[PDB]
């Protein structure tokens, strides 16, 4: 009677090991080797318009100059998807011969079939490599692009009670359906890791966080080898409270506890926490700013106008809508909800469109 | 250097008559004879045939609640392309007795828009067109008004220690249009203002629309029978806040930009709508969210039925349409759009609004 095959597995794991923390449930829903969302089955910015990849390609050129124009620049992308974003970025960079020949592309992709389509699309370009993990990428100054990477990492949640903060968990309800629950005992020194203000939250407040593992790795690399990383995702600028754990459907948001393994899950990225982690180990944070402000400062409006002027009526209309979806607000536009933050080698004092005020 | 011809006209009028009230600026941007917006596919009926079909079936429920009148006027205010009415009629066609009891009446002021509707429904008889709601012959009826109220000029006032001053449009330093405040307060504005809103701090914005249209609609059903269905973007309880915006194809925009070339809107106050109806003897039902309304009418089952028999692409189009109409997030309107019914006081409940 279980809604999905994974649901059956989860319920069994709960009866066997006890309440399952939210982060674990999200991890299983997305990565189960047999029933994960990714293992089994165009809204992203690069799929929406060629302009996204092109502009990040040109932003990468600005970083190259800020890094003293290294003869070898590693252009690393974490989670290339179909490889569309990289194709567009490379096409824009091809216009600058010197830099184009100083590039070495490194796409980190764990999935096989996903790695294959990426290989056929970029089959024509030389100096392109694939890696199972960020760690396998050769050393050297780099430009790291991470679009929607952090938003799909398992989210950890805790709820404020008289006794302190207890981890939020998943349990089995009366009808045998999955439900949200609260851990028996509070997390030891949780308050000691919370931003001062959040400590004064009233009962029932929900605090969300993710371990700093990934950001520390990315921040360590640029600090040690040079360059900068660009992180783009749905999130907020200041650490705060609130539950943002949701399933994402094609034209709306959905209940995260429904159809485990068959739904794409997400949670806001805390850009305040990302910046702090970067600074804690010596790397320099830039921004953060809204996606809309970032792209407009890079000249997306002028590029859009140029493409519209030379396009057929329908394509021109498609470009105009793409511009709004990428930089405006309302009706599902992501210009305000998506944010951008840069993390660089401390030697680099400013990054274009982020801290060049 | 003016963005449009209307912008120029607005400048002149401001220099000649003084600051222009927000409601007057919107009225001009939308209806100027030669420079208005309406004189120059995101609506629910254009998104799916299901919207019109379900309202057609809801209309049948009202017919039964009104004791099955032998003649039921089916009035639509602002039929757009006439798509919604074509879908409603197709669903009603399945019920012969009621279908023959229908007399369709579309209120359309625009000529070319009236023509498109005529071509689309040229095949059905007992269909009539009217310049205004007042031209429609008397008799029991079901009145359907989708997005009619959200495009009526919005009035705005700002709270100051000296009282509430009407919000107006002025000319800035660079000759651009800007928001301003009237010099003197509105006389007895605090009266007839929701008690709570009266305690608003300075800078609070209150929005309202005269009750002319809703009073005409409400007295009609009170006097002749039937009910009206009003669907629009809005809120359930009177409150404060500026919601005056221009509507673009994939986002919202600055209302003071390109006057006459942008579709303008403001939240409909469903609380005020209900109060006006009740103030003259009519009965308000609901209001509820569009999402809850359509789900209660069985939209999920109809959608499933349609996708089971459709090609892969059409099936996908139906699934997305269901979300846009009933869910929330990513631009879905199931939560932001609300629905309210207003009926002959004799009708005590309306399906999906006050039956639960």
């Amino acid at each position: 009677i279980d809604q999905t095959a994974l649901a059956t597995e989860i319920k069994r794991l709960i009866k066997a090991a006890g309440p399952m923390p939210v982060w674990r449930y999200m991890e299983l829903c997305l990565g189960h080797p047999e029933h994960g969302y990714y293992v089994t089955r165009f809204t992203t910015s690069p799929e929406i318009s060629q302009m996204f990849g092109e502009l990040l390609g040109l932003w990468s050129a600005s970083v190259w100059k800020a890094a003293d124009e290294p003869q070898t620049l590693r252009l690393i992308e974490i989670g290339p998807g179909r490889g569309t974003m990289m194709a567009d970025a490379l096409r824009a960079l091809r216009v600058l011969p010197i830099l184009y020949q100083s590039l070495s592309v490194h796409l980190v992709e764990i999935n096989p079939v996903l790695r294959q389509k990426q290989q056929t699309l970029l089959a024509g370009i030389r100096n392109i490599h694939w890696h199972d993990s960020f760690e396998d990428v050769p050393e050297g100054p780099a430009v790291i692009l991470a679009n929607e990477y952090f938003d799909v990492l398992p989210i950890h949640q805790a709820i404020k009670r008289e006794t302190g903060w207890h981890e939020r968990v998943i349990e089995i309800g009366a009808s045998g359906e999955l439900v949200f629950g609260v851990a028996a005992d509070p997390i030891p020194g949780f308050e000691a890791l919370l931003p001062p203000l959040a400590r004064l939250s009233p009962p029932g407040a929900v605090f969300e966080w993710r371990p700093d593992t990934e950001i520390l790795k990315i921040a360590s690399r640029v600090r040690d080898q040079g360059g900068a990383a660009l992180i783009i995702d749905y999130g907020h600028l200041r650490s705060d409270v609130g539950d943002t754990f949701q399933a994402i459907a094609s034209h709306s948001y959905a209940d995260p506890l429904q159809h485990p393994g068959r739904a794409d899950l997400t949670a806001h990225v805390d850009f305040d926490a990302l910046g702090r982690a970067a600074e804690s180990i010596g790397a320099r944070a830039h921004g953060p700013v809204t996606q809309g402000a970032f792209l407009k400062r890079l000249g997306i409006e002028t590029r859009a106008l140029s493409l519209m002027a030379k396009a057929t009526p329908q394509v021109s209309e498609d470009i105009a809508g793409a511009l709004q979806r990428l930089t405006g607000e309302g009706r599902g536009a992501m210009g305000s909800m998506f944010k951008v933050i840069g993390v660089s080698d401390p030697k680099i004092e400013t990054l274009v469109a982020l801290s060049d005020d």
